[PDB]
């Protein structure tokens, strides 16, 4: 609604200041910022503006100097004009034309708030002083950006967001095991790299069909709202911008969408970037020799881009050699040579082995722990050596001590995390239930008419069709023929339903129509409340069902999946699944029982497997069981055995009849399965595996989040805020309030809210089981938000308050005086974690003298109550000049205390971050992976906070008056 003449400022660089409407065209809005004359041209869409209003009773400053007082605002034709009182000329009915405001932005001092008659309330004077100060304790929070995300508190994963998200400029590559979270790892380090500043523009790469998977998790899980953009948003935007991705920050796209033109590739490469995210990085084949037309794009890309976050797999049992082509993508000068580096892997080889030896239990020959000391470039080893081999005492810790000093020589696992379902535990055992059910003589007639149209047609197809006797049932007895009556597995499910009606149970099949016919037949004649879940749905839909499915004892007690989405939802309360069916490969196979099998989940896994005697499934059944063990165990070795089996086990599924020579598959495969379980098992880079989870320490990290989780101050604090903003709070009742706007809202638009509410938690286990509600915490942008609609406002800066106490005398004046230090510094040198805005309260007495350490700001407050309009008004001024005497008192004391602050923050930065200079130093000279680039900037991040802490200063934010009375 842009409308020539508007005043706003931008959200970020307000050290741009204010900025003034310009041009406007279908697409776009230009302002000028006076402040420097530049224009900076924005999308309306995710409009990172900030409304430029004022309101009765505060004073402003036109652009000729001349100051005024605010008594009415016009608004015409989107044009706002001011109304009111010239205050040097003491003119009355002056007008401002927003145009002419100044660039200049200036938070009123409150005393001349008090003196010109603004008088706020005493329970937003109360709000003020308290954000403040929590604000402050929870910006300097050790583990900052590791709390809001929605995801369980997984050390493993934890451990490498730590890792990584910290670094500057991180360049790393996940290979983490499918299902381990390499995108929650992804979106965690994005979560804190634009947290702290560091970051604000992010590219995610993804292949179409997953675009919009990261697009929800983003959103839902880390809160953080990403733009697609396709070729229509590329071509309007081309016209709107130089650079058509200058209009959006966070932006995910195709690699086939990226190479389209050469022009569009190169915006990319020049749209500087801070962070960039490509998802699987395994489709980059490269040759030294004859690298892909792709890979010559990121190579492109690579080299205009600090950071990069490359998501692969390494699949197809290979090893950590395929991943060099992208290696060289991070540090092309590291990584120059394919053979050396083959041979350095090769002689470390040896050592896993011997480490693979020690923790089982075995004896370390002199001539092994003789390969060990080459690695580890010292001489002092044998000491340390020998009690981890000898069995002393302390063989735990001359382990953990001889491991961790080993870790520092590794040569990828400070820019490699792949952490394998060995070396990580927390993951359920998954129990097998089969009940073999007799054929019924209908489908026996209606598969032979299938096998005799079944004349010309693959071995591959003919048992696609044999697979589901469901889909041709629907073909020669009319679609919706009742097979649903005579099929056991049915009259087996309710019984089996019926029986266990207090538990929450995962049925899955193949297709939703199959899904459908389920839920009216169990509905309409056994009263059973069962979701159907299929793909065709939208997230409305799912989140609904996911709510349906999670009420404790009185929701759905069936969830009906079809062709299940891929890793989606945690239904962590389920523990039972059923295979109405089960799919050909075994990829997907696991995907099924991967809703359950995670990390988190209640109990252990019950799965129960109703199958037709002498069918495809019948052959499938012990195939998987027998042959893969892929009901109990999780090892992905079906496709290889699959693949290599394919057109013999084929036949047995194409005609089940013919059963000899089917025995001899399963034992020749479970051969294969133990002896390639085993060869994996021997290609573990078990110190890689162990840098990766963050072993025990994590877990200890893991535990003082879990403590967090229960500030009660949050929660209460939260609602204050709210209740102020004039939003109307609904407990339903299970942690979940739902967030309404009022007549008496405070802001035209709040970011986040709609009129339709928004439904909220401030549990983690709840907002894991509904992720269309918000997971609240200190973190969350609402809450940064409202916080600094406060906190920049001068709302809550002056109010009056009277005291009736009988043991005092009359007419005693107190001031509490809420002092703010603070810098000026750009987020990325990360102050906040030292000296963010602190208050610093002070209750002075008419001789300045403070009491604020002894009298506790809460209870004081309690035992307050306001006056009346008039009557305070003058009462301040009978003290006027009395006051602006007692203010000065407290001027040579916060000079005092604030060098206090200072002093006390500079001794923690310089010790914290001169550590980890030392500590990064130690690594440069014992490993070759750290940069340059990254010890310059800890330094230049330690000089400039000194330098910037040395000139910081303090300022008086808000006042309240007190007078005792004994009315």
């Amino acid at each position: 609604p842009f409308t020539l003449g508007q005043r706003w400022i931008s959200d970020t660089e307000s050290e741009l200041g204010l900025g003034t409407v310009v041009a406007v065209d279908a697409r776009t809005v230009t302002l000028l910022f006076p402040s420097t004359g530049e224009n900076r041209l924005y999308a309306r869409s995710d409009s990172p503006v900030t409304r430029v209003m004022f309101n009765p009773g505060d004073t402003i400053t036109s652009h000729d100097g001349w100051q005024m007082q605010v008594e009415e605002v016009k608004e015409e034709n989107g044009l706002l004009t001011y109304i009111g009182t010239r205050l040097d000329t003491e003119e009355s009915g002056v007008a401002l034309r927003e145009v002419f405001l100044d660039s200049k932005l200036v938070f009123s001092k409150p005393q001349d708030r008090l003196f010109a008659g603004q008088i706020d309330r005493m329970d937003r004077f109360a709000l003020r002083y308290r954000a403040r100060k929590y604000s402050s304790e929870q910006f300097r929070m050790p583990y900052s950006g590791l709390r809001g995300q929605r995801t369980s508190l997984i050390p493993h994963q934890l451990n490498i967001a730590h890792d990584v998200g910290r670094r500057h400029a991180p360049r790393v590559l996940l290979a983490d095991e499918v299902g381990l979270g390499k995108t929650i790892e992804a979106g965690m380090i994005l979560h804190q790299q634009l947290l702290s500043g560091a970051a604000e523009r992010v590219l995610i790469i993804v292949p179409e069909t997953l675009q919009h998977q990261w697009l929800v998790e983003m959103l839902r899980r880390f809160n953080l709202r990403f733009a697609l953009f396709d070729d229509e948003r590329y071509a309007e935007a081309q016209h709107d911008a130089y650079n058509p991705f200058d209009t959006e920050q966070l932006v995910i796209c195709s690699l086939d969408f990226a190479r389209r033109s050469k022009q569009r590739l190169e915006h990319l490469c020049e749209a500087e970037w801070d962070l960039l995210v490509v998802d699987e990085a395994h489709h980059l084949v490269w040759s030294e020799d004859a690298p892909s037309r792709e890979y010559q794009a990121i190579e492109q890309l690579a080299e205009h881009v600090p950071g990069v976050l490359l998501l692969t797999a390494t699949p197809e049992q290979l090893g950590m050699e395929s991943h060099f082509a992208r290696l060289r993508l991070l540090d092309p000068n590291r990584f120059h040579d394919f053979a050396q580096f083959v041979e350095e892997q090769k002689n470390y080889r040896p050592v896993a082995d011997a480490v693979a030896m020690l923790l089982a239990g075995n004896k370390l020959s002199n001539d092994e722990l003789n390969m060990l000391g080459e690695m580890i470039g010292e001489q002092d080893i044998e000491p340390l050596l020998q009690a981890a081999n000898s069995d002393s005492e302390d063989a735990q810790s001359a382990r953990q001590e001889l491991v961790s000093m080993l870790m520092d020589r590794h040569g990828t696992s400070r820019v490699l995390f792949r952490n394998t379902r060995n070396g990580v535990k927390g993951f359920p055992k998954r129990e097998l239930h089969t009940i073999k059910l007799p054929l019924p003589t209908q489908y026996q007639t209606a598969i032979k008419v299938s096998g005799i149209m079944g004349a010309r047609k693959s071995a591959e197809d003919r048992a696609r069709d044999m697979l589901y006797p469901e889909r041709i049932y629907q073909e020669f007895e009319g679609d919706n023929a009742t097979w649903w009556n005579f099929d056991p597995r049915v009259e087996w499910l309710m019984g089996y339903l019926t029986s266990h009606r207090s538990q929450k149970v995962l049925v899955i099949c193949a297709k939703a129509a199959t899904a459908l016919q389920l839920e009216q037949v169990l509905r309409e004649r056994e009263g059973i409340r069962a979701a159907v879940f299929h793909e065709g749905m939208s997230i409305i839909e799912r989140d609904r069902a996911a709510a349906w499915f999670a009420e404790e004892d009185t929701g759905a007690q069936v969830l009906l999946c079809s062709e299940i989405g891929s890793e989606g939802r945690n239904f962590q309360f389920a523990s039972h699944m059923v295979m109405f069916d089960l799919p050909f490969n075994p990829d997907l196979l696991e995907q099924r029982i991967g809703r359950l099998d995670r990390i988190g989940q209640a109990h252990d896994i019950q799965i129960h497997v109703p199958y037709l005697e002498k069918t495809a499934q019948s052959v499938l059944v012990r195939w998987y069981h027998e042959g893969l063990d892929a009901f109990e165990h999780t090892c992905p070795t079906g496709r290889t055995i699959y693949d290599s089996v394919y057109n013999d086990l084929i036949n047995y599924l194409a005609s089940p009849d013919q059963t000899e020579g089917f025995d001899d598959l399963i034992k020749n495969c479970r051969e294969q399965h133990e002896a390639l379980k085993a060869q994996l098992e021997q290609g573990r880079d078990r110190l890689l595996e162990i840098h990766s989870n963050g072993g025990e320490k994590a877990q200890a990290l893991a535990e003082s989040i879990e403590e967090q989780d229960d500030d009660t101050n949050l929660i209460a604090f939260a609602m204050n805020l709210f209740d102020i903003i004039g939003i109307n709070q609904d407990d339903r009742g299970d942690n979940m309030i739902v967030l309404t706007p009022s007549d008496h809202m405070l802001v035209p638009d709040f970011p986040g809210l709609s009129e339709d509410g928004i439904t909220i938690t401030f549990d983690r286990e709840v907002a894991l089981a509904r992720e269309d509600a918000q997971f609240i915490t200190w973190e969350h942008p609402l809450i940064r938000n409202g916080l600094d609609l406060i906190l920049s406002g001068d709302t809550g800066s002056s109010t009056i308050s009277l005291l009736k106490n009988k043991a005092l005398p009359v007419g005693t004046l107190l001031v509490e005086l809420i002092y703010v230090v603070e810098a000026q510094a750009p987020k990325q040198l990360q102050l906040n974690r030292f000296l963010p805005p602190t208050p610093v309260r002070m209750l002075l007495d008419k001789n300045g003298n403070n009491l604020a350490a002894q009298v506790e700001f809460e209870t004081f407050n309690r035992q307050l109550n306001a006056v009346n309009r008039h009557t305070g008004s003058k009462l301040v001024n009978a003290v006027q000049q009395d006051v602006h005497a007692i203010l000065q008192l407290g001027e040579a004391q916060i000079e005092k205390s604030a060098r206090a602050l200072i002093d006390a923050a500079r001794n923690e930065a310089d010790e914290k971050l001169s550590a980890e200079l030392s500590r990064l130093e130690a690594l440069r000279a014992v490993n070759p992976n750290i940069r340059d680039d990254e010890l310059t900037a800890i330094e230049s991040n330690r000089q400039q906070v000194m330098e910037s802490l040395d000139q910081a200063g303090w300022r008086l934010d808000a006042l309240r008056l007190i007078v005792v009375t004994h009315q």
